[PDB]
DNA sequence: TGGGGGCTT
DNA sequence: AAAGCCTCCC
């Protein structure tokens, strides 16, 4: 409906590439249709539409992102995320519910990981009191993408990592049978190990986790122990 | 296991 | 912009 979205849809479509669509789609296990438009082209095409229509008012950004999210081809969600980054300064704690919706719709690692450690990680840093309003809820939801969100929001924290909170969240999900949860646990631990390898090594040796998670967690540090 | 064209700095 | 890195994938 929104002219900006429809313009973007027609522009993207005119520049699709079936030869690139196949491998891109297979990378995501065929959960999505792809136009076959990679990042440099996708951003240029977005740029073109912005040059013509200009970037919409901040009070419209959510409608545009939702309309893009509803379109079949994956690049439209990738473009929606490019757009959200442009409005980054206007995204705050009142947008958590909107972000939850994006996380649980058209869900896969590519969209969820693009939302969580950046947007949500920044938000909880700025609004510490909201962690208890969201994280326990996400863990208990049995929606694996919200559960992944609770694990990964601190991914980029480095020295800001709240270790007790991290290990609490992991402990809550350590028995999950979900592939993308075991992976998220391994990832956050592997990433945090670049800052504090000793504590991650100890945690992995001394606590219950899926073998998958243990392997992912220590893949870069095992050479040191 | 553990390293990879597409992506990033 | 030369070169390191990889969520994921296999």
């Amino acid at each position: 409906m929104h002219p900006f979205v429809k313009a973007l849809q027609e522009h993207f479509t005119a520049h699709q590439n079936p030869e690139k669509a196949e491998p891109m789609a297979r990378y995501m296990k065929n959960h999505f249709l792809f136009l076959g438009i990679q990042t440099p082209e996708r951003r240029q095409l977005l740029k073109d539409i912005i040059q013509i229509h200009t970037l919409p008012d901040q009070k419209d950004f959510q409608i545009i992102i939702r309309e893009l999210w509803d379109l079949p081809e994956r690049e439209f969600q990738a473009a929606a995320l490019d757009i959200m980054q442009k409005y980054k300064k206007h995204i705050n704690e009142t947008h958590i519910p909107f972000l939850e919706e994006l996380i649980v719709t058209k869900s896969w690692w590519d969209s969820v990981d693009s939302i969580v450690p950046t947007f949500l990680g920044d938000i909880f840093l700025k609004h510490p009191e909201l962690i208890s309003a969201y994280i326990p809820k996400w863990i208990a939801s049995d929606n694996i993408w919200l559960q992944r969100a609770a694990i990964l929001f601190q991914l980029k924290y480095k020295q800001k990592m709240d270790e007790e909170l991290l290990f609490w969240i992991i402990g809550q999900l350590h028995s999950s049978k979900e592939f993308f949860i075991q992976k998220a646990i391994g990832w956050v631990l592997r990433e945090y190990a670049k800052t504090n390898p000793d504590v991650v090594w100890e945690y992995v040796q001394n606590n219950e986790l899926a073998p998958l998670s243990k392997r992912e967690a220590i893949k870069h540090i095992k050479q040191n122990y």
